[PDB]
């Protein structure tokens, strides 16, 4: 058998940037920041002063009230975009094609508030009165369990769990399922709703965050004064279609998915291996898949998280892929608007890349002011730039070592 | 444009159960129909309705790493890196700089580390965010186990964890087999892992009724059983060595069996409930049956999810029969649960071990513990005692909250 061709035909998001693709987009290449003061829990008990909340966001303008009670934010996130990307797509998810159409939407930690919160209720009221719906409205997968009902979708149902690589993995797999012809439609992508007591509690005894309690600088990815992430939440959903079922539906097309790279550091828990080597070859992995030599890349959405050691090693992964190729493409960072979402951080970051190529235009890496001698790479500072793009490179790393790289192209027939 | 289609075998298997802490131990013990069901004793169970489970016996960590070692791991990963390393040593593969870029790990949980949470947690509630560890972030998380076998290994291929409920050690091996099958990877290290004894799991599964409440060892845990009444909760892990076929001959390997089909729907219906008369699992059975490329005439044993509550065993049943017409008759079905537990997570990494040696062998295990017959679960499923029998394919399913279904299919390899 032939591989299938693989295109995108529905965007769907809840970011810092926007409780949409067009909005969250639109502020990405305005060089918007999403990053504010927490307001989710109480800032006082941690050294981490900012995040990037979602704005404005009434789940009840979605759902009934009693249905949004039994999702953890996680979830609720998930639903709305993957309902928002496939009422985007026009695709109309009939009993004929529900066993063709699939779900694979990961998360970094799932339902981590209800679990502290039916916690708290276990020490205070008694396991007794721990709620039935714990179980369920906690687990990662249920963002998954969630947009199929919500869709009725029937077919290859999964949840990858790869940490902040989690959006990019839980996209290329989807994106295997339907090249061998095992899908017709994937809704997939990542959800994260990590603003909570553990999670601030666990980043900052890491030291993972950022202190800084400006939220005008506090996340500036290859700026030398960096020092941490800055926490974000939300959804990245995308319906990818095999192309025939497109055309044949009358299907807009943003663009192709064309490669996806996977390997592992095998080296530490939470630190990258030396030189982004890993990275490199995830990246080299993605450039195979896709058939092309590394001088077709354009433009890269870096993983650029605004920590030390992520932004210099990205950086060596890309000179080492990319040679001299590597001063000569764009690279960003968008997590310098819309702050790390973990485990939809690839979600986000696959549905900037896919908009970069339709409408041309490269989002920038806000905050950069002052350069950092070891990250001297093009970084698109401060200003979107207007630019046909034909190929686009996201990278995403997680701790234990987990590296994903996916590559997009400009639609052609 | 070419898709590239690998042939996959088995070429080495590791496991912690209920009935063991290795797979000779754990076999043996299901071929003579053996519990690994007792009173709960990790942790106090006065406050809880369920009164068993299955845990694993006589497991000392620091049997297999220094103290320090574990002290950083969750025993969800302490599980996968003990069965993950026993399964290499199986196989007597050795990673090198050479071909590590080739192994990979995809090894799943369902929940991680629970207990490290609920302690961490407890921690903050009662001394605060300082005295929070740095370490309870990624000791946490579904993939560190995944994350810890392959530092542990060596191995820097393709990498993930899937997480699907009760179908996840199922899913896991699937999507493993799938990326050897494309080309993508030449061994992959896969299965599943859970430590779910944990008071939050206890009161979280009491609170919705899945636990058996039954505080008999002897009868709590009875698969197809005209009372049957929930699962019974087990812990451990099950993990194999997938080997592209040229890749294991090329080096000498040996070969237990060759994975030949998986299929994995959803049921689009309930958060917790399974479809009508399991219409999604035999969709799931009927997608790996066609990418095996087999009659349904040709499967012989189906190890089946077989959890022991009332609906999952009713409409499993009515699955099999959808699929198999009058051949669900002819061929033998049994649920391992009714020795090992519910491992959760790990159930589809350790019943792939066991439909694995079930060829190798030639030995179907049994379903134990059936008293009393349900006229609605009326096939054949291996009751008491252990049947041999030369199988050419087995089935294996799972099927998980959030409408996961999940079906593998191993052949005997000539
Ligand atoms: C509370 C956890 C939510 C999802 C967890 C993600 C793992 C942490 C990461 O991978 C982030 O450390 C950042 C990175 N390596 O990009
Ligand atoms: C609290 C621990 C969660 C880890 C595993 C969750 C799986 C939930 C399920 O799918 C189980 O209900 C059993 C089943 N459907 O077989
Ligand atoms: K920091
Ligand atoms: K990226
Ligand atoms: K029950
Ligand atoms: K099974």
């Amino acid at each position: 058998m032939t591989k299938k061709r693989v295109v995108v035909t529905g965007l769907g998001a809840l970011s810092p940037l926007g409780n949409d693709v067009d909005t969250s987009w639109n502020n990405a290449i305005n060089g918007v920041s999403g990053i504010g003061p927490i307001t989710r829990v109480d800032a006082e008990e941690y050294p981490a002063k900012v995040a990037a909340e979602l704005k404005d966001f009434n789940v009840e303008d979605y759902m009934d009230k009693k249905e949004a009670r039994k999702m953890d934010r996680f979830t609720q996130y998930a639903v709305v975009a993957a309902k928002m990307a496939v009422e985007d797509a026009d695709l109309n998810i009939t009993d004929e094609i529900a066993p063709r159409v699939g779900v694979w939407v990961g998360s970094g930690i799932g339902g981590l508030e209800t679990l502290e919160s039916q916690f708290e209720i276990f020490l205070t009221k008694g396991p007794r009165r721990v709620s039935p719906f714990f179980v369920p409205m906690m687990i990662p997968d249920m963002a998954t369990g969630q947009i199929s009902i919500a869709l009725g979708a029937k077919g290859v149902n999964s949840c990858t769990v790869t940490a902040c690589a989690t959006g990019t993995n839980s996209i290329g797999d989807a994106f295997k399922v339907i090249q061998r012809g095992d899908a017709d439609v994937m809704v997939t992508g990542g959800t994260e709703a990590p603003l909570t007591r553990m999670s601030f509690a666990g980043f900052s005894a890491n030291k993972a965050l950022s202190t800084n309690p400006d939220p005008k600088t506090a996340s500036r990815p290859f700026d030398k004064n960096r020092d941490g992430f800055v926490m974000g939440e939300g959804a990245g959903i995308i319906v990818l279609e095999e192309l025939e079922h497109a055309l044949a539906r009358g299907a807009k097309i943003y663009g192709e998915i064309v490669g996806y790279g996977s390997t592992g550091d095998a080296y530490h828990i939470t630190a990258p291996a030396q030189d982004g080597e890993g990275g490199a070859r995830a990246m080299q992995e993605a450039i195979k898949d896709a058939g092309i030599a590394p001088e077709e890349i354009d433009y890269i959405n870096a993983h650029g998280t605004s920590t030390y050691y992520n932004d210099k090693y990205e950086t060596m992964a890309i000179k080492t892929v990319f040679g001299e190729h590597a001063h000569k493409l764009a690279v960003s960072s968008t997590k310098s608007m819309t702050g790390h979402l973990l485990g939809a951080a690839g979600g986000i970051e696959a549905i900037f890349s896919i908009l970069a190529i339709k409408e041309g235009v490269i989002p920038p890496t806000i905050n950069i002011q002052t350069p950092d001698e070891e990250c001297d790479l093009d970084y698109v500072p401060d200003e979107a730039r207007r630019q046909e793009l034909n190929y686009v490179l996201s990278n995403s790393l997680g701790f234990g070592g987990h590296n994903a790289t996916l590559i997009f192209k400009k639609y052609q027939s």
